[PDB]
């Protein structure tokens, strides 16, 4: 599934997508991708886009 992610961090904003079967999988990969990036903060998900969104 084509997932999405959206970076809204105080010193890094953007937006990124990822082929990844399930949410878990997709948010794992987004969560090491931004956590590697300095971004770890609130996680919002919405089904509708597949969009995952960081809070920071």
């Amino acid at each position: 599934m084509q997932y999405k992610l959206i970076l809204n961090g105080k010193t890094l904003k953007g937006e990124t997508t990822t082929e990844a079967v399930d949410a878990a999988t997709a948010e794992k990969v987004f969560k090491q991708y931004a956590n590697d990036n300095g971004v770890d903060g609130e996680w919002t998900y919405d089904d509708a886009t597949k969009t995952f969104t960081v809070t920071e």
